[PDB]
């Protein structure tokens, strides 16, 4: 899957191994409770992150790690970590994809979204 | 300027205008601490947020409002908004300029850092 | 496969489907040869243009007819068509996937290069 | 202007200066004639590529020179270059600018057009 995260590498043209992503759901208390958490694999994608079940309407924030991906490469970059935020399961169960593609200085982020 | 952001818009192939910016810095007491806000100009610039002496090294929040932007055209986007994390001013002044390019589903952004 | 196309929609949130690709190598006398083409599947991906053998050494070009989609949903586009031109196998047999992400106005796209 | 191109480097975070540019206009022939020509300047723009008498209705490709860029720089990139092709003027007049976001591996482009 319902979650899959993939990140790739726009300096070496290869996925991002290894990033940290960490999941959020905003709590009632306006909050934003831990969720989930993994690193990218070998081919830049992290999947597993949650189930359909466990994957309820709300606002969730994927937090990707892009410093500590440029700084291990020896580059100080511009961004603190690169966020997404979004309402999912608002209108019935989907599969959702956030892709982000890095560079030191600038992110892109799309989102896919299927039945 | 010592800080700008920049949005286009890339349905429409114009600058986006009106678009709220709320920028924070980081507090000691690791809050983020409001310290400007504004509204894209008619060409999609949001310049005056801050003065060269205002600007002072620390951890700054550039917060898009996409969401609003993209309901006001009569489209449910998917991100709640764009933010935009780093480190400024910590080498000496620099200009910032804060470039984001919008889709409903998608945003990009990459930073310009000059003396 | 050694060449997968993949395309994304940034306005709709989803693969690019039915999109029409022309890959062409370049020829001794600078002109542009045929070499492969066909259409996005469901999931927006278009692999078997080519074989491990087929695909030597050269500089390919990569048309993608975005204009054509977006016409079909009633917009009327910025582009022609998206063009990715590179040199490939020039190190030796490589995997390369060339990603391509869509709007109006816009569109991005990236290599990733496998050994 | 009519023609405006601004080339940005999302690795580094600054302007691309001195970028070769080439414009074309599509000949009754299918064959691409030389149109224009110039370099970015230290602020990535390249202006007073044409003018609005010279830049008729026309199809146009806009090639700017990524690979040279990025050799000079020590990388060896992906792309031999990155191109551009639009209708102009179709609809009457217009004022193009034409924005490239340079990666090693990857790169986005975006117009503005206005009356
Ligand atoms: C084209 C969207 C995309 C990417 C890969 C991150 C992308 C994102 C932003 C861009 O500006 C360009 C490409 C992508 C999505 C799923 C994949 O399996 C592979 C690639
Ligand atoms: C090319 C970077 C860029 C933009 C405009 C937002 C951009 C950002 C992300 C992309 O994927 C493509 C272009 C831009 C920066 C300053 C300008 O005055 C105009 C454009």
């Amino acid at each position: 899957c319902p979650l899959m995260v993939k990140v790739l590498d726009a300096v070496r043209g290869s996925p991002a191994i290894n990033v940290a992503v960490h999941v959020f759901r905003k709590a009632a208390d306006d909050t934003w409770e831990p969720f989930a958490s993994g690193k990218t694999s070998e081919s830049g994608e992290l999947h597993g992150l949650t189930t359909e079940e466990e994957f309820v309407e709300g606002i969730y924030k994927v937090e990707i790690d892009t410093k500590s991906y440029w700084k291990a490469l020896g580059i100080s970059p511009f961004h603190e970590h690169a966020e997404v935020v979004f309402t999912a399961n608002d209108s019935g169960p989907r599969r959702y994809t956030i892709a982000a593609l890095l560079s030191p200085y600038s992110y892109s982020t799309t989102a896919v979204v299927t039945n």
